[PDB]
């Protein structure tokens, strides 16, 4: 059982919430659910750099890197149906909403994560819903990160 | 039979529009005359053709143009493309940052149509778009500088 | 590419429609759109039988089996994750709606088609929304029954 | 170190409840005494314990009941049971149909809880339900005729 | 391509044997004609062929039959059937009761050869035995109602 | 450690139980006495158990006979026997020709569970049935002549 | 296309080179003529070819023979026969007791080459040996009766 | 643990026989004393045990012998030997060209049971048959010079 | 039809290039004449063609040249080179040192485009970089001595 | 199990060399002590080991070192790197020659070391590629290369805290 | 089509090479004459071609030579021989005990080039080196007795 | 756990011979003592062990030696070495030039026994031959310096 995390897991309210009240204590409680769960959690490297730019520090980072595999996808030898590209175009549209940089980098981050999930045949988890629609049309299992903590529980 | 994939740049953008005719309708007609004589199969994505009709073409143009230029859908479904083609698409959009935004993104959509059609048929892409040129050069699609396209019509018998 | 069909594709409107106004010629134009493409269509045995008794007869059925493989899912020697069953539980909930036999049998053919798609790793098609959400939770490539023609065109 | 998985029917349904005692608290307490003297480990699904506490159990005794019996939920995620199981689920669903259908569905849900915990731990299932006993025999769970459950408790020293 | 596995019923039992021709051997020859013009391969296991050749097929037709129908017995080995398949097969021997036990067991042997062949090749079983057809359906064998068999070969060309 | 799969023939066949003791009920009792002291585990299929219960079993023995014998069915669901086994089973029906044919067919089911159970556990099969022991020897099951069963129980201490 | 695995019996058995012309070498020649117009590919394991040269064939036809008959030995290493074959193979060597024993061993090696080639290619085997055909019919090789070989190369052009 | 596989030779051929004890039966008895104190599991193919029990064993020793010797034939099915083995095998039967022929073949079947069992368990093949030792060394089986077998159970204990 | 893959050294390096002609434009022209008459196809990576266009080529010949020589760069994405190539590749960067920092990387980018394109198309590499020819021979690319290139075109009709 | 692929930088570059202990060899020793208890398996290719031995490690640690560090070279043969890697590799090799420069033999020698690092680094990265293992190294160039190719990464700053918290 | 893999012996050793023509260089030239008119394509490894080039081959034929004899070396990566080949190969070096030892190892490298190329392409190795042909039969390469090679190309036309 | 493929040099060459003890037999015995206390399994190919047994080992040491050092030969068949291993192996024999070439050939055979065994098992090949170490490094075998071997078995208890 393999899971593919996303930055929204530790950023989106009611997803960050329902984990814990404090940010770093929320990551710590996720860590506590991990290190005991039978599953393994992957997180693409750019997402890790994004998160570490916000709040992560050495003490919490040690646990986080022990429990979450920091891995970018096997960039190549992975082959997507043409669907994705055309489909992905629409995603970019929905992310126009100073805007261009963050929107395009966010879309690249989205594709990076969903590609990792597709490669590993793992379950992507992410709060953002356009990501969900894309990932279901490309063919990846999704778990609502609100219920992800419910999943780590009962999986320990 | 040496298959070509026609991007609409050859019918609009200058420096490749010229050397065919001074007049756009006669440039299209003379390109048509060079077609059906050279041992070639010209392909064009459907949206490109309909836009061309809305851009400049009229019905007398379009009838003969369809009769000789194969307007074919780029197998938009179940085509097995390699991964980073999407990342080159993102890098293109990053370079295509510049009502205006919608035109940019939809132009990107059409250009991707053309490139994917060429990739699928392995045909030779002809295009004036330099960014599309680098993207197609990296993806692995046969390229032609379209300033030679008329120069390719004859010399192709 | 591989697809897994279901009776809704030929019974429920919104996929009954836009194929053809006449039902038998709707199936026939679906047949003609196939018989040319590169995709393979499967249909579990009971599903096909329920379809056949009702509307499809000797005039069209020969063609139907010339293009569509009738195969019950390889029930035996296959494993599904346990949580599926509560998923199925909840599906039975959504089918509580005389109706006892209809609901139980419909869930029966539901799992027939779902497991066939899971084994073949194909792209399920079905009009019923509950089955669509079930497939999303289990992790099946699922496409809209109306999008199915739009896929057939651009394949033939 | 023999492992046992209990059931609602063990305590609540008579005909297996009897041969322990007639006053329910006395029988549950003598069951507590019989266990933890034997070399057995007892498991009981969590929600099943909660519903039992809703039926008869009181907080006076549960402390020792939670010392000897493990109130554990099944590893219901990441557990990969044979797919066909669900098929006879539906078969079983039929044999449980008889607004009472919601009660039947709750019964089915709890029965699956117990059976899946036993399949996870490979323990000896105990349950008075011939419906659940047949299912456990088919899927491959160790069984015990629960009328001999006390007769099992002794000889387990 | 598409693969078919045949049974002696296809060439012995009318109502699939008709729809080809009234006179039997000519119906065999007509099926020979329809195959080799279709885009499918046809397999038919060893013992079944021995039985059918004992019955009606003669030296004249045998040449074409072996030209287009691979007389091959299933891989006999290296094929791991699901365990309960055996149990299911028992049920057939349960229902095949009808001094004719030699015939009964030989029929069971030919039927299991045919079904296992259709299992190994993942081919399409065609047969008039309703008992075998339900077994093949439940195990997961691709099926074709033989009353449509001729109709299939026209639609493949 | 050491696992044994019984047959109800062991407690039923006249020749082998008497070595436990002259009284068949006392034979079962002394078998239980030898068990519970050996380092071995005893499994028995549900069908074989209930066929035995149709012979002699009552509560007095039944308690301990079910404590130190796991009445467990093979994991019929989700196990992969090899194909030739099925073919072999056919020839057993050739030996099981034995009015009585119905019983013979039921024989298969109960009998097959034993073998399957062993195959699943890689256990040690005990059965006075010559046909069963031949089938097990072909299929690859650990075997022990039941005439020595007592001694094998005796030495485990 | 279609692949045949010949055998030295096809040219050394009076039964099989009849149905070609009586002159046996010229029967080989007409066999070659039927090939090169058939849509098949005809293999013959190398030792079998050496045997055929030792007995009967020679240069003048030999050139054409090698043109159209891929003299290829089975890819012994990196091929996995299921183990039962070996016990099966024992049968053959047994019934190949029959100057006497060394010839039996050598023939057994030639026959195992032929059968393994037809097994590896999933080809069709032809041979006049009843033993070879029985062994192939068990292990799962395609068969074509060598009496009907001429008619099989015709209808195959 | 560590698993040995015994050929009957270790109880027949002196120097791997007398080293335990000069008399046959006390030799077997002291071997059984060494085992069941060693930390190894000892295996013997069924036919080997039949062959021995037809030579010397009597119901006295048989108890302990079947206590600490898993009598197990190879899982012939669901085991895929590599092809070239078979040719290997023939050479061994080749060497047995030397009544004797039928005995030679039966010995070959027993020997191949021993070797395939050792291959399947990846156990340690102990046997005095130098031909068997060479064959198993080539195929890749663990080996113990049976002259040291006694020592190997004084250790491991 | 053969596919040839051209390296810019074919036109630059006079040693290969004098035999077409002594003046570079006329030599390109005679090469163009030789092509379009051969049944072969000629390929050139886009970067290599650009580096050519910088040196001597101009618009006059370009068209005709670009009609006959397909300008395409290797499909970098969706290609799986083997690992030792990469280590081999370092050796090239090793020797490409000696105008200093960037010339070597330019050389290696063009060279690896060419070699990988030949690998992808399974075409025939024509080049004068003796190091590149050794590298292509090792990796497994076809080779034509460029000294003979003119002949190899004349002989292709 | 979890699998780590070391790089010699871990045992030469400070700020991962420290954070274990002060003394060099005793820093190696404390790293080993954190290993041999951790659930992970530590790989470190052959030539990397040779050079590390030539830098600091001597025989007094060697027994322990080879006890819990699988000195294994990448299975070069029978491994297929996707094509673009070779181009990507270019740019990484493109950078190292610039940091070699940015007096004749003085800048000449740095190029030699860069292009030999270009071989040791490729062994390490390919081992991590093949095993699907986690790559730890201080070379930001290697880290960015592995980020692009898709190797499991771990900051060597946390390496101690990774073998701690790993039993 | 019918791929052949040549060898230096085919053009050096007599008795195989006169059959084209007695005068050596013209014998090679008429070999090329037969080629280019056959429906066969002739590979030849790089080292072997260069070894031929040192001895006799000259400039005029060279052109025509590379017209049809594809000079390609075995893919040598991502090709997985079966392990026994290595041991097999040892004996060849053994038989090449026969300066001379360096010559022996160089010849062994060239021969492994040829045999591996034929193994990879599944082409038909042709070579007069008797040891090489025995090795090729064992490993499983097609073969064509080179004494017939001239014939093998005529009527292959 | 942690598998070590030993080698004859481990018990023949000082500096891995001497680090356990001074005299040969006592060094073997103390190595044997260190093993059986390590958590590591120690294989040794059959031919290598027979070579050692030729050199020094006798009954007294041999019993223990075979108790704890598995004497297993590589599973030659069904192992797929990648191609250039063979080519790599080539120059190893080159470097083994050193009447006397027979020793080099046999050394090569046993060395490939050891290295292949380690490759198959994915063990930690210990060896003193620096050529073997280099070859095993390039191919991708684990390694530990035999100079440290004693220490490695300690620190591992």
């Amino acid at each position: 059982r393999r899971f593919v995390l996303d930055t929204s897991v530790f950023t989106n309210p009611d997803v960050y919430l329902r984990f814990d009240e404090e940010p770093m204590q929320a990551i710590s409680v996720f860590l506590g659910l991990a290190r005991r769960a039978d599953a393994e959690f992957y997180m693409p490297g750019p997402v890790y750099q994004e998160l570490c730019n916000l709040r992560s520090m050495d003490l919490i980072g040690a646990e986080f890197e022990t429990e979450v595999y920091i891995r970018s996808p096997r960039r190549f030898s992975m082959t997507i149906p043409s669907e994705v590209l055309y489909e992905f175009i629409e995603e970019v549209r929905t992310r126009i909403q100073e805007a261009m940089r963050r929107g395009i980098l966010d879309s690249r981050e989205d594709i990076d994560v969903v590609l990792l999930a597709y490669e590993l045949d793992a379950t992507l988890v992410s709060a953002d819903e356009g990501m969900r629609k894309f990932a279901e049309r490309i063919g990846i299992k999704l778990v609502n990160p609100r219920y992800l903590r419910g999943v780590m529980q009962n999986l320990a």
